[PDB]
């Protein structure tokens, strides 16, 4: 009989964003998902009722005293745990109703594809790593409303006390409270340029069409990461930000882009390839739009990546399913303009979660064409694990929907370091050294935000 219960109270955002900053002030665990320009929803989990952690192939779930581990798949381990507190879909409620929300590492991929074992694991990033909730509160920023939920089995004045203590805790003002280690080097110059020529060696060959190759930059964190992510959010907002704290690791991130969800049967990704930078006038910015949409290349590459994902999305899909509703729009976000696709499908009966994200993960943008033999090449050539760099970030429901980002723009904060990791695509006709500055510059947002936080 286990069930969500909800109650929808009027509020605003900025009410919701400097309430959630209070209460998760006390909690040594808690995350925001925030839709920070675009989006619908913001969630907060604040309570966990336990903490699911897979490292090479071990699974550990933390619930009260007990702590279950298992060999194997950590996703797999855990969806046979979480099957256990499945529900039925409330329709009068968010997407989200309640589950587990954290990351899987780009590392996951190595229970998907056989990797070599060549890239250096300096950061010991989880290869998934949730906090799952019964009780949370998610913002709907189109009905200006605060949902509060939690579950019950049969009883339901139990309900409406614990509804209670969660209004009690979102519409009560808070008062005036108070507020080392050694890894690798990034990717020199050389290492990289040297890397960038192998690229095209490869693409030569017909190995590949297009390889995102990464840099990872770091500073010493010398501010509270949630005032980075404060900054970032002024700097760069977009649609699937997230910040996620643990005493051993913070993420600041400041993702545009959807890798996938799930809505019953409902499957979409949203593609994002080609770029331009926001134009001064907003009429240069219809011009550099319509630049950017004939632009025949950026098209190109947009078609490759759209192929590779209705692909990816047509494992799991009924067949003839699987449709292009929205096809190279241009969407402007807060500095630059990007070329998205919208690719649906309808899931096959029998595809669970884990079967979703094993079709689809690693993003297909992030990796390149074809992924499998893309991921060999990244592995072969850059110098330490992606860890969450171009992982992704979401939520599982207990109602068996599912919604992830991919991991770009974002800070990953441990070992007093703030780490930040961004790539270039790399084709034919690269060149070495504008493909090394390309990843700086999609490093701005994020060492301007850390800058501007002193
Ligand atoms: N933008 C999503 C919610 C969201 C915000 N940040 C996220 C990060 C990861 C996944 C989802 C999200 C929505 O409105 O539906």
């Amino acid at each position: 009989q286990r069930r969500p219960a909800g109650k929808k109270v009027p509020f605003q955002k900025d009410s919701f964003l400097k309430q959630f900053e209070k209460l998760s002030q006390s909690r040594k665990q808690h995350v925001l998902l925030e839709s920070a320009r675009g989006g619908r929803y913001s969630i907060a989990g604040l309570d966990p009722i336990a903490t699911v952690k897979g490292k090479d192939g071990i699974t550990t779930i933390k619930h009260g005293d007990e702590m279950l581990f298992k060999e194997g798949d950590p996703l797999r381990a855990f969806h046979s745990w979480f099957k256990t507190l499945e529900t039925e879909t409330d329709h009068e409620l968010p997407d989200f109703q309640g589950g587990a929300i954290g990351f899987l590492s780009y590392d996951y991929a190595r229970y998907i594809e056989n990797f070599k074992m060549l890239s250096l694991d300096d950061l010991e990033t989880p290869d998934i790593y949730f906090l799952v909730f019964d009780d949370i509160a998610v913002y709907d920023h189109q009905e200006e409303s605060l949902w509060l939920i939690t579950h019950v089995n049969g009883t339901d004045n139990s309900a409406d006390v614990k509804l209670s203590e969660l209004e009690r805790m979102w519409l009560t003002e808070l008062p005036a409270v108070p507020s080392d280690g050694s890894f690798a080097a990034p990717f020199t110059e050389d290492g990289f340029s040297q890397a960038v020529e192998k690229i095209k060696q490869y693409i030569a060959s017909g190995d590949v069409f297009q390889v995102n190759l990464s840099i990872r930059q770091s500073q010493s964190l010398s501010v509270h990461p949630y005032q980075i992510y404060k900054t970032l959010r002024e700097v760069n907002p977009s649609p699937y930000m997230a910040y996620l704290e643990t005493p051993d690791f913070q993420i600041i991130c400041g993702s545009p882009e959807l890798l996938v969800s799930k809505k019953g049967k409902l499957l979409e990704t949203r593609p994002i390839a080609g770029t331009r930078s926001r134009g001064k006038t907003d009429e240069e910015d219809e011009s550099l739009a319509n630049e950017l949409i004939h632009n025949e290349k950026e098209r190109a590459e947009h078609v490759m990546l759209v192929d590779l994902e209705r692909n990816d999305l047509g494992r799991v899909s009924r067949y003839g399913s699987v449709r292009v509703n929205e096809f190279m729009a241009i969407e402007k976000y807060s500095h630059v303009m990007h070329i998205v696709s919208n690719v649906q499908g309808e899931l096959q009966d029998g595809y669970d979660a884990v079967d979703i994200i094993h079709a689809v993960f690693p993003g297909g943008t992030i990796t390149g064409a074809p992924k499998v033999r893309t991921m060999e090449i990244i592995e072969e050539l850059e110098p330490t694990r992606r860890g969450l760099y171009t992982g992704s970030i979401g939520w599982f429901g207990y109602n068996h929907d599912l919604q992830f980002n991919i991991v770009i723009r974002t800070i990953y904060a441990t070992g007093g370091q703030a780490f930040m990791q961004s790539g270039a695509g790399v084709v034919i006709d690269s060149v070495p050294k504008h493909e090394y500055r390309e990843s700086f510059k999609k490093a701005f947002a994020m060492q301007k935000a850390l800058e501007l936080s002193e």
